[PDB]
């Protein structure tokens, strides 16, 4: 079922050139928030910062070892390169989405990409069709609706659920409520 309390959740967060410290850190404390109010088993975290390169700050298991957003984010060093959302989200496919690292099979496959910038690989996503794409789309480079228009195709399916267009970081607070709301739900 959708709401089987049990989620994996990655945060495919971007750190691209695109991204300046004030933003970024808006993108921390959006994950930071739901960690921080979501501190159960039940909902496993991930995070994975991208630009160029996908980059694992932590995984399910370390979520699980440590339970503290502050504590697992102390590894994020801000890249600022480009946008490989497509190479970050078959990185995650394959990598990251893994028992060994703390993926339960049962969890719900959660994948929260966090991105201000359009993807700029867009090699290929079929590795993560199963997998949710939610999409949050910052209102900087998808202020462009040609631009936002590339969001769904990246998404799972509605893409009309799946991708949030986002003005501004300053709403990472709004959407978070939003969030919050729908994945009550799920947690039940």
């Amino acid at each position: 079922m959708a709401s089987k309390g049990n989620v994996d959740l990655v945060f495919l967060f971007d750190g691209s050139m695109s991204l300046q410290p004030d933003e970024f850190q808006k993108i921390l404390d959006f994950m930071k928030d739901v960690m921080k109010k979501l501190s159960n088993t039940s909902y496993q975290f991930a995070a994975v910062q991208f630009s160029t390169s996908y980059k694992t700050e932590f995984d399910f298991s370390d979520y699980v070892k440590w339970k503290d957003p502050d504590a697992l984010l102390k590894h994020v060093k801000h890249m600022l390169l480009l946008t490989n959302t497509f190479g970050a989200i078959n990185y995650v496919a394959t990598e990251v989405f893994r028992e060994e690292l703390g993926a339960r099979p049962d969890a719900t496959k959660v994948l929260i990409i966090i991105t201000d910038g359009e993807a700029t690989d867009s090699g290929n996503i079929d590795a993560a069709k199963d997998i949710i794409r939610y999409i949050i789309g910052i209102g900087k480079h998808f202020q462009t609706k040609e631009s936002q228009e590339t969001l769904h195709k990246f998404a799972s399916k509605p893409a009309s659920e799946f991708v949030k267009i986002l003005d501004t970081f300053e709403k990472l607070k709004d959407l978070f409520t939003e969030l919050q709301k729908k994945i009550y739900v799920i947690e039940g």
